[PDB]
């Protein structure tokens, strides 16, 4: 069924599938690193469950193809290889030993809210992620699922944009389907995505604002106490989240600018990068 692409193809005899982290498992990939071709490199492998749908398979194939076209960056989980032939589809990606940003932040919370993090650590985290999105945007990629749970942290605390399952080319949003943007978590979605069936880089900027609010609240849930059923109405009425606890007015203004009603009046990722560098220096 799946064509050949031997630049990306990786032998199935050299992949030992370990414990779970579709389903993702810890694996050892012997010779996946070009410069050390005998050593067992720890990677992440995404595959189908036994109860998978036709959509699950085209989603996974779509995700793989997306990660080949976007290329290489410090602040995105990078495609390492793929087993496409002669058995189950395996999509092989970088292992990030400290897991998702949400649990990473919640675990480092000071006591009494129910290694700790500095203001600068939270600004640095946001800045890493803005650089990741500046690259993705420049590669014509819209992510469509920016959230803390879809950021992974490496052993060295590097922030990696993950879960390209919903990612598209900019020119591959269907204005002429009702179902377009139907599988995006609504609490992270720009209103134009919710309503008008569009999605631009400026839709991702809105999401990145929500990610910022998650970062500065140390892994808090957006619109606390507000059901997704009521959020649609509160947004068109112009509701916006209030400032996180130890967060400066400045970074709150940044979140608020990401949540402008008009997509083209929101800042670009390039502008967020410039501004976050000045605050981090
Ligand atoms: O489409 C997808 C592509 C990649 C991944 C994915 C998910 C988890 C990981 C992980 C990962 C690494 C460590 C953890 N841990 C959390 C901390 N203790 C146990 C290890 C969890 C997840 N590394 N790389 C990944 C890629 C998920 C969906």
């Amino acid at each position: 069924e799946l064509p050949e692409d031997p630049k990306w193809e990786f032998p199935r005899d050299k992949l030992t599938l370990g414990k779970p982290l579709g389903q993702v498992v810890m694996a050892e990939a012997v010779g996946i690193d070009k410069d050390k071709p005998k050593e067992a490199v720890t990677v992440a492998v995404k595959m189908l469950k036994d109860d998978a749908t036709e959509k699950d398979l085209s989603d996974l194939v779509s995700e793989m193809e997306m990660m080949k076209m976007i290329g290489k960056h410090k602040n995105i989980i990078n495609l390492l290889g793929a087993c496409t032939q002669d058995g189950p589809l395996y999509v092989i990606v970088e292992y990030a030993s400290k897991g998702n940003l949400r649990e990473y932040l919640r675990a480092r919370r000071p006591p009494g809210m129910e290694e700790q993090m500095t203001f600068k650590d939270l600004v640095s985290c946001t800045y890493q992620l803005a650089r990741g999105m500046e690259y993705l945007a420049s590669q014509k990629c819209i992510h469509r699922d920016l959230a803390a749970r879809n950021v992974l942290v490496t052993e060295n605390n590097v922030m990696k944009i993950a879960d390209f399952g919903l990612a598209r080319d900019i020119n591959n949003i269907d204005y002429y389907k009702k179902t377009t943007n139907g599988r995006l978590p609504v609490k992270w979605m720009a209103p134009e995505a919710l309503f008008d069936r569009v999605y631009t880089h400026q839709s991702d900027v809105w999401s990145f604002g929500v990610l910022m609010w998650e970062i500065f609240t140390l892994g808090g849930s957006p619109y606390p106490g507000i059901p997704v059923e009521e959020l649609f109405k509160l947004l068109k009425e112009g509701h916006r989240m209030d400032k996180p606890a130890n967060c400066t007015n400045e970074l709150y203004m940044m979140m608020r600018d990401c949540w402008h009603a008009v997509p083209s009046q929101r800042p670009t990722f390039k502008q967020l990068v410039e501004d976050l560098d000045r605050i981090l220096t």
